């Protein structure tokens, strides 16, 4: 089933009223944030509410772009849920799952920890319906010309099920 999923209200989300996602999705995008990696609980807490706020703010986005990311700390975090619909790739963002490691993986992966999660979660994501049985997966680079979800994570990805081989 799905794993743990820490939620907004855990991180101090802003609260927002965003446009909802249409379900089930017909993909699943892996991101990474580019940014830091977070290894415990909390650092992981305060970089994802950093990144609402930088999406929110800077960006303009109506929330945080991502539908779930993923820590170090091998947790799964609650971006907009399932229900929202995302602000991560360019027009993908109503029939796409977004998902991002927290970190910066081009030279080197997520760990294991991090990776069980992910696939867990997608499992559950297509068990639930919230992804279409037939559903498509991809990196961030193969949409859009974007430096994500890095080398390193892509070459792993590349190989789970339903890769857009
Ligand atoms: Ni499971």
């Amino acid at each position: 089933v799905c794993p743990n999923i820490i939620k907004r209200s855990a991180w101090e989300a802003r609260e927002t009223h965003c446009p909802k996602m249409n379900l089930p999705a017909k993909y699943v995008i892996i991101i990474h944030t580019a940014g830091t990696s977070c290894t415990v609980s909390t650092d992981c807490q305060t970089v994802v509410r950093n990144i609402q706020s930088f999406h929110m703010d800077t960006r303009n986005f109506c929330d945080i772009g991502y539908h779930f990311l993923v820590g170090q700390d091998g947790g799964v975090y609650e971006g907009v849920g399932w229900h929202i619909q995302g602000s991560h790739t360019y027009g993908f963002n109503d029939i796409a799952l977004g998902i991002a490691f927290i970190g910066y993986f081009v030279e080197k992966p997520p760990n294991a920890a991090a990776l069980e999660a992910a696939q867990d979660l997608i499992q559950c994501a297509v068990v639930e319906g919230y992804l279409t049985p037939n559903y498509l997966l991809m990196g961030h680079s193969d949409v859009v010309n974007i430096l994500s979800p890095g080398q390193a994570l892509y070459n792993i990805i590349s190989t789970w099920p339903h890769f857009k081989h």
